[PDB]
């Protein structure tokens, strides 16, 4: 059976699965339960020697995306959906959910080495584990490039229990609790992963949407030091749909709104201490009080009730500003999109059908953005049905006259174009990125949010060349044009350049084009990056 010897001595088994061996369910911290709720994770302190590590322990507690203080159909279904036997037994969540998983090559020894590429999952800061990520092809196709690499996934909490903000959170120095789960799990591999045949000096951290972004703040994270034990944590980077969060600082106006409603509904309203009040109740009262706040495919969409939020210490400033001011690790990276990301989410406000609904909906969403603002955002996003997201398909796809509009903007500020800013402004190390269009014609979504994850994880497709293979390059090489793909990968030096910049996808396979598209919302966005925090 496959086995390792932990950096404290501790020998552990893990499962021989023929085409790879791995190590699942990895306790790293001490279970967050308790009084250390909402507290920064501990390392765990204890003896795994002699035991087994073949399972996916269970995820984290998740929120019920259509969760919101308002009582509807979508969020009675999914309850129903979510606290049925079969799905428990399905799909395991508990508080005590911060583990670790090592999946390697066949016949991987300690010493040999490997690349490794640490995985952070994506789901809107409020869903998600690791055990939905399958590592398999992503190794397979590694060996099969004579470049194996060590795949590793870290748990962390999402939702309430992982990203509370708010006076009181930040007061006691508990901000991003999800974020420094990841940064241990981090610390754990650069201490451990040599007894299992990787290299901790050859991390490269990469994710998907929430993940994305959770690679981003790690690039910001003690505003640039990546460094444990004076040592980089990773030297570089891949971030699949999503860059900088436009979020207010932790105790600003939304932070402290969600924070006082979920202690309404737990029944901390009258509580001296509402934090201490918040710890004491039993899991059960602290899930439905969650599933009492907004989740991401409620009206709310993309204002998120949780997510990553400048706290002044770890993150010490609005995330546009520490670009501009290069408070950034400086490491090679690759971050593109899927060319339609904001249509799943355009889905929540279909009631929304006429532009004084739209305008409405737009004031309510951005709190900081004066009326001149919505106005500049309002003719950069037209109504015109042809001009929205699924981009390019005319007339089509009108579920309503403001669908394509508000899919439009909720793809470009939450990750497209806030990609470019990231690009026009970093100079840490190389950058290259792309664009995909590898479902271009899909009715209604188009080429939309997560559809990456298929084409990495589970199906074969002309994304595979780039979500594996180019990856698998970049991961080993630090450039993935080593792959040995038919189309070379241009470097990005700015939207501005001549020439193409961006590696492209389509259902036959790769191209180059520009990031030269609507120019006129990224100046209506980020002429003033703040005005539409949320
Ligand atoms: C679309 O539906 C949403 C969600 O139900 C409406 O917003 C809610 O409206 C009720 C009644 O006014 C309020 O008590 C809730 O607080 C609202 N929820 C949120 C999250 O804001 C919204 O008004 C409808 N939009 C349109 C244009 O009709
Ligand atoms: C057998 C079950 C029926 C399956 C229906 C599948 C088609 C409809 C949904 C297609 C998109 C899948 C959701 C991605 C959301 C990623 S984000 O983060 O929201
Ligand atoms: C008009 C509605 C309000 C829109 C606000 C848009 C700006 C705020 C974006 C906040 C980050 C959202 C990240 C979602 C990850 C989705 S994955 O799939 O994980
Ligand atoms: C957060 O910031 C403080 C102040 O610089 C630092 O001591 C602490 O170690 C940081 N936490 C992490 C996980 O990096
Ligand atoms: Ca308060
Ligand atoms: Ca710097």
């Amino acid at each position: 059976a496959p086995t390792a010897t932990l950096a404290n001595g501790d020998t552990i088994t893990g499962l021989n699965a023929i085409i790879n061996e791995a190590f699942l369910g990895i306790p790293f911290a001490e279970p967050p339960v308790g009084n250390l709720r909402f507290k920064d994770p501990v390392p765990y302190s204890g003896s795994l020697d002699g035991q087994k590590f073949t399972s996916y322990g269970p995820s984290c507690m998740q929120q019920n995306p259509e969760g919101t203080y308002e009582e509807n159909l979508p969020k009675a279904a999914l309850d129903l959906v979510m606290q049925s036997k079969v799905f428990e037994a399905v799909s395991p969540s508990s508080e005590d959910c911060l583990t670790i998983n090592v999946v390697r090559p066949p016949g991987t020894k300690a010493g040999a080495n490997l690349p490794v590429m640490l995985w952070i999952f994506g789901g809107g800061f409020e869903v998600g584990g690791t055990s939905t990520f399958p590592p398999a092809q992503m190794i397979t196709k590694s060996i099969a490039m004579g470049k194996p690499i060590i795949h590793v996934s870290v748990n962390y909490r999402v939702s309430s229990w992982g990203f509370l903000a708010g006076d009181e959170i930040k007061a006691e120095g508990s901000a991003n609790a999800g974020l420094k789960d990841q940064r241990l799990g981090m610390q754990w591999v650069a201490d451990n992963i040599a007894a299992f045949g990787g290299d901790p000096t050859k991390v490269t951290i990469f994710g998907e949407s929430a993940g994305s972004m959770s690679v981003m703040c790690h690039i910001l994270w003690n505003d640039g030091d990546n460094t444990y034990k004076g040592k980089p944590l990773f030297r570089a980077g891949i971030m699949q749909s999503g860059a900088m969060v436009p979020s207010d600082a932790v105790d600003g106006i939304y932070g402290n709104e969600i924070f006082d409603l979920l202690a309404s509904n737990a029944g901390c309203g009258s509580a001296s201490d509402k934090l201490a009040c918040l710890r004491g109740v039993s899991s059960d009262t602290l899930e439905d009080a969650t599933n009492n706040t907004p989740g991401f495919l409620a009206y709310s969409s993309l204002r998120l009730s949780y997510l990553p939020r400048p706290d002044g210490v770890n993150i010490t400033d609005d995330m546009y500003a520490l670009v501009r001011e290069g408070k950034y690790a400086n490491i090679p990276v690759i971050i593109g999109d899927q060319n339609d990301e904001g249509t799943f989410f355009g889905t929540s406000s279909l009631n929304v059908t006429t532009d004084a609904q739209a305008r409405e909906y737009f004031k309510q969403s951005f709190v900081h953005a004066s009326d001149a603002e919505i106005d500049t955002l309002m003719t950069a996003y037209p109504g015109d049905i042809t001009q929205g997201s699924p981009f390019d398909t005319g007339i089509l796809n009108a579920l309503t006259p403001q669908f394509k509009r508000i899919s439009a903007v909720l793809g470009d500020l939450g990750f497209t174009l806030a990609r470019r800013y990231f690009l026009n402004h970093y100079t840490g190390g190389t950058k290259y990125s792309f664009l995909s269009k590898q479902l271009s014609g899909l009715p209604v979504l188009g080429t939309f949010h997560s559809n990456d994850i298929v084409f990495q994880d589970y199906l074969l497709g002309s994304g595979s060349l780039i979500y594996n293979n180019a990856f698998i390059a970049f991961a080993t090489d630090l450039d993935p044009n080593t792959a040995g793909l038919l189309v070379k990968w241009p470097e990005y030096t700015s939207s501005s350049q001549s020439g193409n910049n961006l590696m492209m996808i389509n259902a036959l396979g790769l191209y180059t084009g520009k990031d030269n598209f609507r120019t006129a919302g990224y100046d209506a966005l980020f002429s003033n990056p703040p005005s539409f925090f949320v």
